[PDB]
């Protein structure tokens, strides 16, 4: 389980609350912003934001990382999202094609949105980083899925990603501490990994969906 003295400062994004200036391990782009007690990534109509570490991980034992985020100010189907990040390159990717991070990515995308078939969703995605994957058949394409509520509340939610070396490589998602999915078939390999969050709201019905950081936790284990 995650305990302080597992905590990885130099991953961690810590509690913004009553934070004044981006944590110096982090990186804001696009039109992400620091305001009172968060980071919005989405902070107007039709907007994009990213939330990237500066530095990559090395990936050479198991790891959590934990993301509280929301989602408030617009309740209704959208083609915006939020991505969470965990993908092989040598610098904070460069492509902004996919919810504002990398179409052509090495790695695992968790993506929260609303416009698959299956409504409001916390979905896995894979790829190696050899070509573009197919944004028009991304949900068909998800390895793994669960149902996840979140816009329209002011109550973070929390994703807790957990990969286990010791547990047979398993790649386990939870929601709020509950289980979205696991599986043991990603085996990812060396290299410098890039953690960030990524997100935008897009102009259907000039929504102004805000999705918004809270703190993210980095630990070396489970």
């Amino acid at each position: 389980g995650s305990d302080a003295s597992k905590l990885s400062s130099d991953y961690s994004l810590p509690d913004l609350i009553n934070t004044r200036k981006v944590p110096n391990n982090w990186q804001t782009g696009e039109q992400a912003s620091l305001e009172e007690g968060r980071i919005v990534l989405t902070s107007n109509q039709n907007s994009k934001g990213s939330l990237w570490l500066k530095q990559g991980f090395d990936l050479k034992d198991s790891f959590t990382m934990e993301w509280t985020f929301r989602s408030v100010g617009y309740s209704g189907q959208t083609d915006g999202g939020i991505s969470f990040w965990f993908v092989q390159d040598s610098n904070i990717p460069r492509d902004k094609q996919l919810y504002n991070g990398p179409v052509n990515y090495d790695g695992l995308q968790l993506l929260v949105d609303n416009n698959g078939p299956l409504g409001p969703t916390l979905r896995g995605q894979l790829n190696d980083g050899q070509k573009p994957v197919d944004k028009t058949k991304i949900y068909d394409q998800s390895f793994a899925s669960c149902l996840m509520g979140y816009q329209d509340s002011s109550v973070p939610s929390t994703i807790r990603v957990t990969y286990d070396l010791e547990d047979d490589n398993l790649l386990k998602v939870q929601v709020d501490n509950k289980v979205c999915f696991q599986t043991r078939k990603v085996r990812f390999p060396s290299g410098s990994y890039r953690i960030g969050v990524t997100a935008q709201n897009g102009a259907v019905n000039n929504n102004a969906e805000s999705f918004e950081i809270f703190k993210m936790q980095f630990f070396n284990g489970v």
